[PDB]
């Protein structure tokens, strides 16, 4: 068994040596060994593993929206003695005495528009030809996702480095076997092999973490010399009335009963922020 | 970055290994990993710690030399291109390639044409090298890793050759690394991930006999007597084939010259060849 823990924040992501900028044409996303046999080491209903498949899932949405190809990597049922070689000796059998839990996650579910490679180290990059289907396809960038952060996803992030691939570990689309040990290979990535950040980062028009987040997200809509309060009416500042539809119809998408209307009679950030925060 | 020295692991800092693939001589090989005086004058002139790493290693050397374990020296070129460099210029900026005098191997650790020389390209001493194959030919499928940076390119290079089913031996302090921590991390990594982790001394041929009763247990089997002696009993009463003085006097000599047949045999007793050893 596996005990959950809290995943990482923006602030437990330390400083990256690199700036690289994500580019949505040259990229690609990694997810990896999501399988039954992996996750089912935190047991049935682990809200932790339930957060991090949402943040995968999210990020995949996105990818396939936006023509970035999707990968993962599965770990073969049938593993001869001569292929599996040392792993026998570090892990034992592995999944190959539960050949049933070979599928991918029912939420994370392939399609046949994503790739599935046949996973025969830590590194996604040794056995496969994912190497070749990057360059190939012009992507120099490697989103990684899944588990175990510090074992294959890490391996991969440096291994990718030395292929000229610039890779973005995703803190929170991460699980490891132990908070030390994820928070570990963020720090390892973030000072020898590439970017680390959060699911929101990569996201075009996540909702806001934060009132302040918020402020970010209606300040451009505003025209105006000064800034307003959090309890200042919106409108009265430049926004456009109708800009409130399309905030209702994003805002929806966590609450189901935030229309036009429910924005219109109170448009300001304290009232939104407000809004967005109920659990 | 700058460095400082730092407490070497010793026996019981090494955590527990998963595996235990005993040493093979016959199929070991020893690499000595990018210790360039670029690298190794971070730790400044003198450096006790970092001379006690170069001890260890020439110890090993030696050893292998003598053995006919093959010796291989990564070594980082001068010349290295944008292009060729790639992503290593974003992590580390230019590295040794602004420094033409500090290139060669460190003085005491001097390759002969013996050994073998690797162009080191990225962390991991098996990429863009002919290392693997070089190591497939010759039936070694041991790698001995020693060197700096130990949680960087020994670390990738342990994983990598696992991976590359060679196993390694990390030699705790034939290391050096940033600090303290992330030389720790490394053993425990490869410890419970990817191979053996060892001390110097485990690798090299048994000691002069560190106690009296490690004396006494090296002669014991060598008699014929029912009953064990005294440490002033006449040895040869007991059984001891006198033939046998020769094979202790030439290992005893390693240490003290003086030992020879003569110097045993005038006094053959535990007592007595204990005070030799004891000086
Ligand atoms: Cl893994
Ligand atoms: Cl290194
Ligand atoms: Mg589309
Ligand atoms: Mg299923
Ligand atoms: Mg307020
Ligand atoms: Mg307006
Ligand atoms: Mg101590
Ligand atoms: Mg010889
Ligand atoms: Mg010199
Ligand atoms: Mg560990």
């Amino acid at each position: 068994k596996l005990q959950a823990y809290a995943l990482p924040e923006s602030h437990d992501i330390p400083q990256n040596k690199v700036d690289w900028a994500f580019e949505p044409q040259r990229a690609a996303l990694l997810i990896h060994d999501m399988q039954d046999y992996f996750v089912s080491f935190w047991g049935e209903n682990c809200p932790m593993m339930e957060q991090v498949i949402a943040n995968i899932a999210a990020l995949r949405d996105y990818c396939k929206q936006h023509n970035i190809p999707v990968y993962y990597t599965a770990q073969p049922k049938e593993q001869s003695d001569e292929d599996r070689a040392l792993l026998n000796d570090m892990w034992g059998p592995g999944l190959t005495r539960s050949p049933e839990q070979q599928k991918v996650v029912d939420r994370l579910t392939p399609d046949a528009d994503d790739t599935v490679l046949v996973k025969w180290r830590y590194s996604a990059f040794h056995r496969s030809p994912l190497e070749q289907m990057l360059k190939e396809s012009g992507r120099n960038q490697l989103i990684i996702t899944g588990v175990y952060a510090h074992i294959g996803c890490m391996t991969t992030a440096t291994d990718a480095f030395m292929r000229d691939i610039k890779p973005f570990m995703v803190a929170d689309a991460l699980a490891d076997f132990s908070r030390d040990e994820h928070l570990m290979s963020l720090k390892y990535v973030a000072g020898r092999s590439g970017r680390v950040v959060m699911t929101e980062e990569l996201l075009p028009a996540p909702i806001p973490a934060s009132k302040a987040a918020l402020r970010e997200v209606i300040l451009p809509l505003l025209d105006e010399s000064d800034e307003p309060f959090d309890d200042d009416n919106l409108i009265d500042y430049g926004l456009d009335s109708v800009r409130m539809m399309a905030l209702a119809a994003r805002w929806r998408k966590v609450h189901g009963d935030i229309d036009f209307v429910m924005l219109a009679k109170n448009p300001t950030i304290d009232a939104w922020w407000k809004l967005l925060s109920r659990e």
